[PDB]
């Protein structure tokens, strides 16, 4: 009866005692039920792994050791390539075994076993369940007692011991030897430096995917649509938001032109372009203020709203010219993630409010078949659109199709649910954004009609404004430029965030819409234009171009001369569909919503993840609860009914660096929390 | 700089060339493009290494080949153990090949290149891309040639050969080597032999998981709770449509009682007691079928839905006292997969026309919120519990409490949207079954009542009724009874037939609605009950017991005494849900659907399924489309508006065993077809 045997060698790392934990508490749990076999007489394998068997107590468990030459899984030392013989670790797993059990047995002489096991001293043989830990597998049990044994200093000490508890000292003896401003001065560099790292490859981002190999056209063309939808809509429901505020001082026609105007600019004339420039829900907040404001006085709402955004850019630019966007680096992943958070739920809680809306107006009466219809919708469309998004590690279908497809999730989702609230359901009237005609004639809000007393409240505002346009432009920014991410062409902060007040100082003056960097849509829009390999899942490389953006943006501008037509066959819930499908699908990566999942897991589906083999999971718990924790601090000031405790969020956002670092180290060790922002 | 070396050896079951097509496939590439290296000269193996990687044409390929013991991959033959020193099979995978490459070189003399290369003599080099289908890996196309070169005869004919065509001659020629009624008289033994097997083991059905070890007490009440609900609901619907088609002869309260009544006795005194008994909508089509034939003449819709029962009844006893239920045996995986999916498609049909039926009385007036809230419940409704079905392999939550929150998630899907419904949506009315106070006190049915040219009519529905019951009922415990599902107490498909008489009988008597083996429900019991390990999945055992159908029978029948609250808390949507729920959940195994995935499936995504290993595509894609006619055949024969036809369908199940055993073999292979059964 011949049979085939298929042996496969792999090198594997030394363990590193010094970074991973796990090492540590392999070796403490050995010595807490040491199996430790002394001058084993023994001349044969078969006699050891008896003699060691018999110890933890088989021919039962001695047969599955088996399929040296014969053993089913070894691991043995090689120096930079010479074997060393000197000693041998045997690897085992039994699903009739609870616990992990580790036996070193001595040999009084050597041992001619094999070719690479002819003067085999020390026997190691690891037995564990196969249902643990990917950090406390048998092979990484066995990796510990590799790495003390492949040192042959170690092994000498061995030799020399008599006793078992001298044999043990010198295994604990063996762990410990393993165990064991200036800037700012140049005001001008910053934004120098950023056009010349930019500026030579300029060129480079209209046909990094169109002229040579690798033409990703499909992927372009994807993405411009993908971005178009994702940035239309939110515009579209801002935009009737400050028209029920400021009473058609600002409306939908105005937050668009100002979108793809603003878009249009940054997208030719910044470097980094993957940054998507759009108007946010506390922009809207500060809109709301100063018409509030504008009421009570007598002041013109286009003049105060100008001055205040002129000031804005104008602490904009010392800012980019002072280049204080160095000290944005203080917000490593530990705060990034919680702020990043934060946003998705707000984006959550707009769908959720304006469900709630809907049915109290349509539902209560303050009609029935409308609110139920879009409840249906809005789930509807999250759930079409995530299938969608999911589907692309589907096995099913042609790759390329099936990539395109799945890309294409926000555009189909949001189109197929518009023909059925539109169309398959003409019969129930379903709520819609206002539109009106043009009312403002794109003014100069007359800057010089406002006087003294209102510029400096003007002032105030910008200067509140600078701060929350400098966290979010920053953070934003850094999301993109995150070291996952390869980006291999540099990044432009100081540049970009002197365009941005350049872009939003004439925004100002014509009254429209203040825009900065969308937290929700930029990573999307590198997630998209990134290449995934399953491994887990490695971004390869992502196609730095102009074109999605700039395609997007003048794609937006020609919606302005059908505006009806997405005002009318677009109504609310699939708008609101669309906020629960970018704020999930946002969430994929996220260090603290993994942490979070991972609390409800169970410990043998934990990931080999860096964090974990480094930091303890008590401390890793500790963090994921300190995070949620701030995360709650967001929330109750970000999103409180009260307008001056969410204008005032940007102090929050700064109060999170101090307990990051001050606070935090206080209760969990820094070490451990240099290893989470790694 | 010491690293650590994992070997894992492992042993490779040989290539079944008579089997196995790749085995023959792979050999014929091969022969393709031979790359054949005779009489080489180097002693050493790097220098035949890259003699062999220039003949498939460098370093860069060279060294991915190594980390002989330095090799990544090999493969040698073993003799019951001795190995095989005469032959080598290097493997190894790279990124940048788009094909499969296999060099065999012969030395001219034999080399020592380790302990167990001491005579090496043949070469073979197998690389391979990483992204190729389960059965072409890098392995399995090692292990056909290793297969061929484990024959130590066939080595030495390859020594002897002197050119390259005559070494194809000899590849060629070891290919082929390698390649090369009686039952039914006795009557009775069928009945006798049935309790025979199944008397020893009844105290075994009450105390399988009750006492002892391995106590599955949780599962037990959960499938007793999933029974429950899976049961109530559609006899609730199906007594409501008796009501609205025999104009109150047959209610909820007798489909109900019928149902409890027959449930208690089958699972007291059948064998296989996993089998559920139910009402289907096909017998409610005879039922309203006799009602008509009732109105045309003068004729007692009690005493002819009586007669009909007993020769129904006593065609079945003949049945059963005849020993036909082992032609059934003739019904293989090839027809009861079409069959299954078929009864799954119904479910699916019923909750779609009965959601039409909504929207057209209601939407259409023939209001609007009653109607789409009907599709959310309905589409909300199969949603819950598909995800919490799917809930079980999720790796969030305690084993224990995930198993029981899933398997749970049908009656949690039920229960919370018929909250919602009912409680959440009060303003809004729904659909609900009509209820109606007792009107039938459960009389004899007089049949004595009727005279004769009316008894023959009965007979000739009791005949087709009977055909109807006697390919159900062995459908479904074959079903049961499959090899998958281990069942070691045995089958009693005979006693089971007498039984189903005599329940059937009596229902007929007291005009109760008929009740046989349901498909959906009772498989669905087995994998409630049964253990599944992840490999793919598998089924160790089956908690084989009588407690969950009696368990549940008593539920239903006590359910009787609160009828209206299910009635009234219950809508029509939410057992819309249901059924979409367990049609779905039914096709989780089924052979048919699982090849129609397979069709929309990239190549690579194939598993290694034993049809796909020792069956051509081709073949399977054929054998798959044809199942798909004979499926559409059913539909158009079982779901269509004629009633005649649709009650002539146990003919057209019938007339599906001469086309699986006379025409699809006049397409296909006999021996690809019996794969597929197997
Ligand atoms: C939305 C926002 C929600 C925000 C929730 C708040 C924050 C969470 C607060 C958590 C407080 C408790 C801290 C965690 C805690 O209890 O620490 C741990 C983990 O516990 C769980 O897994 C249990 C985890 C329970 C989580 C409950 C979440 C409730 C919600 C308990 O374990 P331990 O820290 O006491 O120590 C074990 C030790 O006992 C084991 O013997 C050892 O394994 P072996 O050597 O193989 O025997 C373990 O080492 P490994 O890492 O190699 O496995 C150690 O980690
Ligand atoms: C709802 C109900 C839907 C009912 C649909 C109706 C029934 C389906 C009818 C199918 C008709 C075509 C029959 C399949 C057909 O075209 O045969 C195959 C497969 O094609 C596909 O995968 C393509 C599969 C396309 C499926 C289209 C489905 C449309 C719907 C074409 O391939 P082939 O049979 O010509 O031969 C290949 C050969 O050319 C390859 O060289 C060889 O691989 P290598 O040795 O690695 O080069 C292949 O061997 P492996 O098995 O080891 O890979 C062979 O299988």
């Amino acid at each position: 009866g011949c049979v085939l045997l298929h042996t496969s060698r792999k090198y594997l790392k030394l363990k590193n005692f010094k970074e991973e934990i796990r090492a540590h508490r392999d070796l403490d749990g050995f010595l807490a039920q040491a199996s430790i076999v002394l001058n084993e007489t023994a001349t044969s394998l078969d006699n050891v792994l008896r003699t060691m068997l018999r110890r933890f107590a088989l021919d039962l468990l001695m047969a599955m050791l088996f399929t040296v030459h014969l053993l089913s899984d070894t691991i043995q030392g090689v120096t930079a390539v010479r074997y060393q013989q000197s000693w041998l670790c045997i690897i085992c797993t039994m699903k009739a075994l609870q616990k992990r059990h580790v036996c070193i047995s001595r040999l009084v002489r050597p041992q001619n076993w094999g070719e690479n096991s002819c003067e085999v001293r020390f026997v190691i043989l690891v037995l564990a369940p196969p249902k643990m830990k990917s950090t406390k597998t048998a092979m990484e049990v066995a990796r510990t007692f590799a790495t003390m044994f492949s040192d042959i200093a170690f092994r000498q000490k061995l030799l020399e011991t008599r006793t078992e508890e001298e044999f043990k000292e010198a295994l604990v003896h063996q762990r410990q030897l393993l165990t064991m401003c200036k800037d700012f001065v140049p005001f001008g560099k910053g934004i120098r430096e950023d056009i010349a790292r930019r500026f030579p490859l300029y060129p480079l981002d209209f046909t990094d995917g169109i002229i040579g190999k690798n033409k990703a056209v499909g992927k372009y063309i994807t993405t411009t649509l993908f971005l178009y939808f994702a940035c239309l809509l939110p515009t579209i429901a801002f935009g009737s938001l400050n028209d029920e505020n400021t009473d058609g001082a600002i409306d939908v026609q105005k937050t668009i032109a100002g979108q793809s105007i603003g878009g249009l600019l940054y997208a030719l004339f910044s470097g980094q372009p993957l940054v998507i420039l759009l108007t946010t829900a506390p922009l809207a907040l500060y809109i709301q203020v100063i018409r509030v404001i504008c009421d009570d006085y007598d002041l013109d709402f286009n003049s105060f709203y100008a001055w205040t955004g002129l000031w804005n850019s104008f602490f904009l630019a010392l800012y980019a010219f002072f280049n204080l966007s160095l000290v944005m680096s203080l917000f490593k992943r530990s705060t990034e993630e919680i702020i990043a958070l934060f946003i998705s739920i707000t984006f959550v809680l707009d769908a959720v409010k304006g469900t709630v809306k809907i049915f109290w107006k349509y539902y209560y009466g303050h009609g029935q078949a409308t609110a139920v219809l879009s409840l249906l919708i809005m789930l509807g469309t999250l759930w079409l659109g995530y299938t969608l998004y999911q589907f692309k590690k589907s096995p099913y279908l042609h790759p390329c199709v099936r990539e395109i497809l799945s890309d294409c999730a926000l555009p189909i989702a949001v189109l197929a649910f518009s023909l059925i609230s539109s169309h398959g359901f003409r019969e129930i009237e379903m709520s819609k954004f206002r539109y009106n005609p043009s009312e403002s004639p794109f003014a100069m809000a007359q800057i010089q009609s406002l006087s003294l007393r209102a510029v400096s409240g003007a002032m105030g505002l910008g200067f509140l404004l600078s701060m929350l346009f400098f966290i979010e432009q920053n953070l934003v920014a850094a999301l993109v430029n995150a070291p996952e991410n390869r980006l291999v062409k540099g990044t432009a902060y100081h540049w970009d965030l002197l365009l941005l007040a350049i872009i939003n100082t004439g925004l100002s003056l014509f009254g429209l819409p203040w825009i900065h960097a969308a937290y929700p849509h930029s990573p999307l829009h590198v997630r998209a234009l990134a290449l995934v390999e399953e491994r887990y899942d490695t971004i390869v490389n992502v196609k730095e171009t102009r074109l999605t953006s700039l395609g997007a943006s003048v794609l937006v501008g020609l919606s302005l001369l059908l505006l009806p037509v997405p005002l009318q066959w677009i109504p609310k819930p699939v708008l609101y569909g669309l906020f629960l499908y970018i704020a999930l699908t946002s969430l994929d990566g996220n260090q603290l919503v993994q942490r979070v999942a991972l609390l409800l897991k169970e410990q043998t589906a934990y990931p080999p993840t860096h964090y974990i083999r480094r930091v303890p999971q008590r401390k890793i718990h500790y963090f994921t609860g300190l995070q949620v924790l701030q995360l709650l601090l967001l929330c109750a000031f970000g999103m409180s009914s009260l307008p001056y405790m969410k204008m005032i969020f940007p102090l929050i956002m700064i109060a999170m660096i101090p307990i990051r670092y001050i606070l935090l180290p206080r209760i969990i060790e820094a070490k451990y929390l240099d290893v989470m922002d790694a």
